[PDB]
Formats: structure tokens, sequence, C-alpha cells
């Protein structure tokens, strides 16, 4: 409780024992609020059922809280300087494995196979480094990993885009990408005062529950995502305009794109940002057949 890593004094004591200096280049902002940490663990429903992938353990503030509930925790940490610290701070916990490696170069599926054979369910729970929040989430989702869900702390503005409702000004290609694979919900907003050092931007905790199969039925995922990106490329322009200018087929096959919009009952004159994920799926299947 009060003796845990994540108290302001305890955190400082550790950092001082090792003379640790933060690297803003690695998004190092450590949690020093045990109620926040416990809250995150609650939102991830971590029990003895659960094997947990943690990204960016730091000096172990969240790791410790996860370790008390989970069957097993594996934590990827990029900073070699933290490794001896974690060995010390997490010495009371025998269910923790730290792997020294940038999560973006890891083969997470192999790690899951090797480490979590005895777990009923796998969660990702993490206070993410803000400089690569979106790459990390995209990697985890793109690779169809056998996860129940992902609960992470990240920039507020990023959570808001991930979880965006279609009426939200934050609705975008990122909303669609996340919501294709998951049900997304921003569950907490956290002040800057619960970290050391305090971050420059606001923070939030988002909860992503992996869907049993994709949200919509599309012929071709690759094509679907490129279409999404082309459609949102300029906020104020028509969907047609965006497609002509952003699909490489756009300026070669414009008439075919106009025919498909007509055939799928989607007014080109609407903005791309008006389209729901279902309309995007319909448009994508129609275009994929025509385009190819
Ligand atoms: C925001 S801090 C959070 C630390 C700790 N989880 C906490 O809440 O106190 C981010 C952590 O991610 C680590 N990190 C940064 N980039 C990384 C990457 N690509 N892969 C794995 N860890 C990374 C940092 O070294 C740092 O420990």
């Amino acid at each position: 409780m009060n003796k845990d890593i994540a108290t302001p004094i305890r955190t400082k004591e550790i950092l001082k024992k090792y003379g640790f200096s933060f690297k803003k280049s690695l998004g190092q902002n450590f949690l020093i609020d045990t109620n926040i940490l416990n809250r995150i663990v609650d939102h991830a429903e971590v029990t003895e059922k659960t094997g947990v992938i943690e990204i960016g353990p730091g000096i172990g503030a969240l790791t410790e809280q996860l370790a008390k509930r989970a069957k097993k925790v594996v934590a990827f940490e990029i900073d070699q300087r933290l490794l001896p610290i974690l060995k010390d701070t997490l010495s009371p916990y025998e269910n923790v494995t730290v792997i020294h490696q940038d999560v973006l170069k890891a083969d997470v599926k192999s790690v899951i196979e090797e480490q979590f054979q005895d777990c009923d369910e796998i969660m990702v729970v993490a206070n993410l480094p803000y400089y690569v929040t979106t790459p990390i989430i995209m990697k985890l989702l793109e690779e169809h990993l056998p996860l129940k869900g992902i609960v992470v702390m990240l920039q507020k503005e990023v959570a808001e885009r991930m979880a965006a409702d279609p009426s939200s000004k934050e609705y975008g290609s990122l909303s669609i990408a996340v919501q294709f694979y998951t049900e997304a919900k921003t569950v907490m907003i956290v002040p800057k005062t619960v970290f050391v050092p305090q971050p420059n931007v606001d923070s939030a905790v988002i909860r992503l529950i992996l869907r049993d199969g994709p949200a919509v039925d599309v012929e071709n995922e690759s094509f679907f995502f490129q279409l999404i990106k082309a459609s949102f490329a300029q906020r104020r322009k028509t969907l047609l305009n965006n497609l002509v200018n952003n699909l490489p087929e756009g300026k070669a096959q414009k008439s075919t794109i106009e025919q498909v919009l007509e055939e799928t009952n989607i007014d080109g004159k609407r903005r791309g940002e008006s389209l729901s994920i279902e309309e995007f799926a319909a448009l994508s299947n129609g275009l994929y057949k025509a385009l190819f």
C-alpha cells in the first residue's frame, strides 16, 4: 500500500539509489499514484486467469500492481538502465519476466506462445511511451494476436480519436482502424500530477476489447485501410475528391470510382468523414472488384 513502488517518496528513493535520469526521448514518465494504478488494473480485470503483457515497466510501478493479481507478467523494456533496477524493485514477485527489447521489434506472438501456456486469457496492460503510442497499438492489432483486450494509458487526444463516435470531431482513420478490430472506450482521464516528471499533454486510459472477428466483412483488409486513409486525407473535401487525389487509381480510374459510388448508394459529395465503417466496407468491396 504505502510501501509500494508507486508512492512519491518511494519512487524518488529508488531513482536516487541508482542515480537514474529520465529520458524524454523514451517517453519516461513514471506513475506515482497507487489508486490510479489499481484503477487501471481493475479496468483490465486482471486475475489468476490472466497473463499480462506490459510495455514499458519503468521502475515497476504498474508491474508490481499487475504482479499481485496476475498469473504471469511479461514486460518489454527498451532501456537497459532500468533492468538492474527492476531486478531489485520486483524481487518480491516471482511471476514477472522482463525482456530487454523495443516492443516494436519483438515477435509478440512467439513470446505469448513461449510464456503464457498455462494462462486462461491474455491482456496487454501498460502506461505507454507517448512518442510511439500509435505504432504500438497498430502493431498489436495488425498482427491478429490472441488477446482478450488492451488497457493502456496514453495521450488524451489519441484515446479520443481511438474511441471516437462518428459525430465526434476526432472521428478519423484512426477510429476506424481501432474499431475494426476492437470495441473501444475511454475509461479514465488522469491528471498530469500523478506522474514524475509530469507530461506536457493530458493523459487517459483506453480499454480495447478484441472482437471475435472483424467489425465488417471486407474482401481485402489492405485495400480497406488504404481506402480509409485516402478518404480522410483532407477534412473539408468531398469523398470523391479525396479518392481521386489520394488513391493511386484515383486519377486513372475516376469514372469507375463514380460508378461504384452510384452503385453502392454513396453520394460522392459527402465528406469522407461522414462515412460509417459499414459504408466504408461496402465502398471498399465495390472498389476492390472494379479497381482490380
Ligand atoms: C510512460 S513510461 C511508464 C513507466 C511505468 N510503466 C510507469 O507507469 O511508471 C514509459 C516506459 O516505456 C519504456 N519504453 C519506451 N519506448 C519503448 C519501446 N519501444 N518498447 C518498450 N519499452 C519502451 C520507457 O523506457 C519507460 O520505461
